[PDB]
């Protein structure tokens, strides 16, 4: 029973964060939740254009690189690129028509708004750097270790925006479409919601963490300095998206904001375990395929998968999940340097 | 049917704008259409933040105001909430998930993104100058007249959600669901987005800037003059907006897109001119509820009525539509003052 201005008047202080009564007037002088506006301030404050970074020594430095070091930089730039263009369209596409508030549904348009911005900036890297984008961007679609991590990743999405206009065009309970028998379960809904957002938390909180890892490893040598200099813009805009997520599971889990979320948070727990470590080993099965052909500076296979290791327990922890992983340190100090 | 990172490589330059395969890559090194990218980056130049206008200055206007003034001023506020309220949301949720091409893709995104901005500076104007923002806000959503124009705006975006849903999940043909046959269609599906854009360009091309002269006119008085400057900014940015549809809807109905919507353009065109006519006429209807109380120094029904058929005339002609107006000079030209 979606509609794009509800027309009865609600206390929107008393709606859930997600499926209430969509949102009518945007307003934004009181909020159920102070963590989504102060976010929306955040991002806006941040506000920045990738084509006013100077990329122009980044193609020498570059064009230098032996093949393998070539390899690591492309690779992790094409996985970047993938991450966003599923980052841009996805949140907007998957949450935005099951927002409640107002202030999460603003926070979730100018979340992917700047996720845009991103893609943005690696067009303007890859254009600046390579000789044939299109080889690049092709491969981004093809290239099979990048799509084993885009097909699990635009599922928890695929799945969620499938199941949401089933619900939105037959409402709860069993049916029929074409003779077949198909069941619509708000509380399955739900539980797709929750997964779907603990995958986001993990692709924004771990994945491109790892990637901001191999970046900053060139710009401790010295090198991709344009590059580095927009991952740190990118880089500081993500940790207020990883934060927005936290903010939304930790919310879902106390039962705070819908008691039947914390029945349902518990009951996922171990598919929440699940799917952070399952995460977490693609990321070090990814530094395998990074560092197959070799190493380089400040940066090999046992350092990257260390720093997975160390940031997942970082990330698991913040949501109230185990941590899988005996690491206790972080083997490239340096990161901290380089984020805001 | 929908995937928000389809797997399948394609040629991006040779989709359709809607309807296509769902876009994997986000790439903005090419383009079908320039315009698109143009409007992207016009819009990332234009970027500003409400909270640095000074709007302190309005408040001993606004309670200075005769009750009638008053009644102008925020039934005008009122409105132009509403509609960016809808705008804010409507953009991503009914195009988003039906566009093919990256650069569109953006455009979308990055145009609902600023209506968020717009929403924010009404909140920051609206609590800068009355006692209790929440009867303004609440009043939005119970007015009568400003309803009537909501549920009629809502209707083309909800009609093309709820049609674009059927369609991903049951494909075209004639199917059954839960005993009742629904037939879908794709054809009848591009008439709704047709027909839905047509109705965008209406509100943005002409109902916002009939606002826009209403604001503009306390401006005259050096009344409102905080109002004013982010009116300025935001009527910059619905240039931009307008000349999104414009184009979206010029490309669709020459058949230069897609050679099926140039013939659906066609079959639609009387409905396409009653739409525009219908929306003319309401804003008639409503500067008739502005000024039921009496009129101000430089605006009044009759001045803002032949307003209102003077941007109808440029609008529609743009369009391909014909003219239901006769022909007249800018009954506002000191509007011009306030305009880019």
């Amino acid at each position: 029973a979606y509609t794009t201005f509800s027309q009865t008047k609600n206390d929107q202080l008393k709606e859930p964060m997600f499926f209430g009564q969509p949102v009518n007037v945007a307003r934004y002088d009181q909020q159920k939740y102070d963590i989504f506006e102060k976010l929306i301030e955040k991002q806006l404050s941040f506000f920045w254009r990738p084509e006013e970074v100077d990329v122009s020594r980044d193609r020498i430095d570059y064009q230098a690189l032996p093949e393998h070091e070539k390899h690591i930089f492309i690779s992790n730039l094409k996985y970047q690129t993938l991450l966003d263009s599923i980052q841009g369209r996805s949140p907007n596409v998957a949450l935005l028509p099951l927002i409640s508030i107002p202030e999460l549904e603003t926070w979730v348009e100018t979340w992917a708004f700047s996720e845009t911005i991103h893609s943005r900036s690696y067009t303007h890297i890859i254009r600046n750097i390579v000789n044939d984008p299109s080889v690049v961007f092709d491969d981004i679609v093809t290239n099979e270790q990048i799509q084993k991590r885009a097909e699990g990743i635009s599922s928890y999405y695929d799945e969620l925006i499938e199941m949401t206009s089933y619900w939105h065009l037959l409402g709860e309970g069993t049916h029929t479409v074409n003779g077949k028998t198909v069941t619509v379960s708000l509380r399955e809904l739900k539980k797709k919601l929750y997964l779907c957002l603990m995958s986001v938390n993990a692709l924004e909180a771990i994945r491109f963490y790892v990637s901001f890892a191999c970046s900053f490893a060139f710009a401790e040598r010295e090198l991709m300095e344009g590059n580095a200099k927009i991952i740190r813009l990118i880089a500081r805009d993500e940790a207020l998206h990883l934060t927005g997520t936290q903010h939304m599971l930790n919310l879902l889990r106390s039962g705070a904001d819908d008691p039947e979320m914390a029945e349902i948070a518990e009951e996922c727990k171990q598919e929440c375990y699940d799917l952070f470590v399952q995460a977490a080993q693609q990321e070090k099965d990814w530094a395998d395929y990074l560092f197959r052909d070799g190493s380089m500076i400040g940066l090999n296979k046992d350092i990257l998968c260390q720093y997975v290791e160390y940031i997942t327990n970082i990330r698991m922890q913040a949501v109230g999940l185990d941590l899988p992983f005996q690491t206790r340190s972080n083997p490239i100090p340096w990161i901290n340097t380089w984020l805001v």
